[PDB]
């Protein structure tokens, strides 16, 4: 809608205060005006049927327990938005500065978020499994990731192309989770998974296996279920790129870790320059070799590095 740019207070999922940007005109709207095109944030009010209504308020002011998950939903949709242009210069997922949307309190009890080709979608959870989605950072990075992907490489969501496309997501999740600081680690989800349980996550980038995800090729899933393991043979290349990252010795395998933003550039480059819908582990490996070898030479620590990442989980 049409008015004046101005800053709310609210409450996160978690608890925690902070502000957030929008827009005026007789109520105020979830609507930042700040960034490329604009972020807006509705409510789909428990129902499927999408988006549903821009977010209104009568006093700028969100601090009822029903306003949470969308005042996180709409302040994390602009830390990921600020991360991908101040870091990759990218504006916005279409790299346009294309409006980002997304949709809060999508269904009843609903213990998942996705990107439906046009926008966000989060569900409150049911309180045991899942706490609303969006109060993770790494969640809601995940999924404006799926439509960075879906604007470049186009990773097809099945198979070896679609365990890919769920590591980007996780990948730079996590680089957006240690962008903004927040409590930053290489697990996926912690914050909203599990309310009675402390400790635990969805997945692990750090150690897959401990969750039973395939932390090496050789164990990789060949079924059917989750459009061929999608969510689960992403193990495999996150261990590879936690290793790039931080380094260790895995299977035997010794990798001299680069640091974060190395990795942070050599995937996004491999993502937006070489990687294309059907492309497989070893074609994965191939273009972050050779990203890594655009970066900083053939000779470098970091395409040996990225090498024996690769050699660790055994892809070739
Ligand atoms: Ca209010
Ligand atoms: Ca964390
Ligand atoms: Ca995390
Ligand atoms: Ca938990
Ligand atoms: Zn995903």
């Amino acid at each position: 809608i049409t008015g004046t740019s101005t800053v709310g207070v609210g409450r996160g999922v978690l608890g925690d205060q902070k502000n957030i940007n929008t827009t005026y005109s007789t109520y105020y709207y979830l609507q930042d005006n700040t960034r490329g095109n604009g972020i807006f944030t509705y409510d789909a009010k428990y129902r499927t049927t999408l988006p549903g209504s821009l977010w209104a308020d009568a006093d700028n002011q969100f601090f009822a327990s029903y306003d949470a998950p969308a005042v996180d939903a709409h302040y994390y949709a602009g830390v990921t938005y600020d991360y991908y242009k101040n870091v990759h210069n990218r504006l916005s997922y279409d790299g346009n500065n294309a409006a980002i949307r997304s949709s809060v309190h999508y269904s009843q009890g609903y213990n998942n978020a996705f990107w439906n080709g046009s926008q966000m979608v989060y569900g409150d959870g049911d309180g045991q499994t899942f706490i609303p989605l969006s109060g993770g950072i790494d969640v809601v990075a995940h999924e404006l990731t799926h439509a960075v992907t879906d604007y470049t490489a186009g990773l097809i969501y099945q198979n070896e192309s679609g365990a890919i496309n769920e590591a980007i997501s996780d990948i730079f999740g996590t680089l957006v989770e240690f962008y903004a600081n927040k409590n930053p680690d290489w697990e996926i989800g912690e914050d909203v998974y599990t309310p009675g349980i402390s400790g635990d996550s969805l997945r692990s980038m750090s150690d897959p296996a401990k969750y039973g995800d395939p932390d090496h090729y050789s164990k990789r899933y060949t079924g059917t279920q989750d459009n061929g393991g999608v969510h689960i043979n992403s193990g495999i290349i996150n261990k590879a790129a936690y290793l790039i990252s931080q380094g260790g010795t895995h299977y035997g395998v010794s990798v001299v870790g680069i640091g974060r933003d190395k990795l942070g550039k050599i995937f996004y480059r491999a993502l937006t320059q070489y990687l294309t819908p059907t492309s497989n582990f070893s074609q994965l490996r191939a273009a972050a070799v050779q990203s890594a070898t655009d970066l900083y030479g053939s000779t470098s620590q970091e395409v040996a590095s990225v090498k024996q990442a690769f050699d660790a989980v055994g892809v070739k």
